[PDB]
RNA sequence: GGCUGGUGUGGUACAGAGAAGCCAG
């Protein structure tokens, strides 16, 4: 498995120590072992952000703030994302929107830095919308990023080219904690999940969540030429792209976002007969 | 490329999805 053909750490993984001797703000948080090898310590929290925030400095451009009570980002992940609505929308301006777009606001920063996208960047979380407004504005992006506070995750608000989601993966606080493991002595994850409650859980999982999007989409129909979700669960699959096939929406596609162990999906549709899917 | 169950993750990670992969109806 590899990251989309264009992510640029595609075989080329970052070095924690040169970031190190070039950011004093990252190395507190850089170890290098004996026999000669780097690490981070991925279960902490400030070390995570260091490196999401460094990487984003060093090879974007881009200065952002998050607190360390949301979800923390992490790039290549993003960045496969990103690189796939390439591939949908075919790439004049093209416009985006980014539902829960998080404290980073890091779909529409990275849209409108690598493309030029123009974005709206909603959120429901006081918290992840104000740091999303922040680092919209310190970036000196509000002509491309419009943040916006919203009641709820939906795409019915009060032509345009996209849409993208994280969808909140769980449903109840024991898949928020992952004990839905067979086997006890099961090996822990590497990451931490910081996320607030609106970025990581939903009535129903991200099944129900993405089954309300799907919803929304069949009013909308050709307001939005691709729509597309994210899935953190491979289950989710199957029986969406089923409601997608129930509900007759003509264009369906789906792709794996290939990075370190954990894996993630996604799945987009549309309501045109002109556009090629990938 | 399908689907259904045991196996498989102590780390340049990716909200670990019991995932990719492996075996078999």
């Amino acid at each position: 498995k590899s990251m989309h053909a264009r992510n640029r750490y595609k075989d080329k993984p970052p070095d924690f120590a040169y970031l190190a001797s070039k950011y004093p703000d990252f190395k507190q948080h850089v170890q290098i072992n004996l026999n000669g090898r780097v690490s981070l310590n991925f279960k902490d929290p400030e070390a995570v952000r260091a490196l999401t925030c460094t990487l984003l400095r060093e090879d974007f451009g881009l200065s952002i703030d998050i607190p360390l009570e949301r979800l923390i980002p992490t790039v290549p992940l993003r960045l496969n994302y990103i690189h796939w609505v390439e591939d949908l929308i075919g790439h004049t301006l093209r416009r985006g929107i980014d539902i829960g777009t998080g404290a980073s606001c890091i779909y529409p920063l990275l849209g409108a830095t690598l493309n030029g996208w123009y974005f709206l960047a909603t959120e429901v979380d006081d918290m992840c919308f104000n740091y999303a407004k922040k680092n919209v504005e310190q970036n000196n992006l509000s002509d491309l990023i419009k943040v916006v506070k919203v009641p709820q995750k939906t795409l019915l608000m009060d032509i345009y080219d996209f849409c993208m989601c994280n969808p909140p993966f769980f449903a109840n606080q024991l898949e928020a904690k992952g004990v839905n493991s067979r086997n006890p002595r099961r090996p822990p994850p590497s990451s931490v999940n910081t996320g607030g409650i609106t970025e990581i859980m939903a009535e129903g999982g991200e099944l129900e969540f993405v089954k309300r999007i799907i919803h929304d989409s069949l009013q909308l129909k050709k307001r939005l030429r691709w729509y597309s979700c994210m899935l953190g669960k491979k289950c989710s699959l199957a029986p969406l792209k089923e409601e997608l096939r129930i509900q007759g929406v003509p264009k369906v596609t789906y792709t794996e976002f290939c990075q370190g162990r954990t894996m993630r999906w996604a799945l987009a549709w549309s309501f045109y007969d002109d556009v090629t899917v990938p």
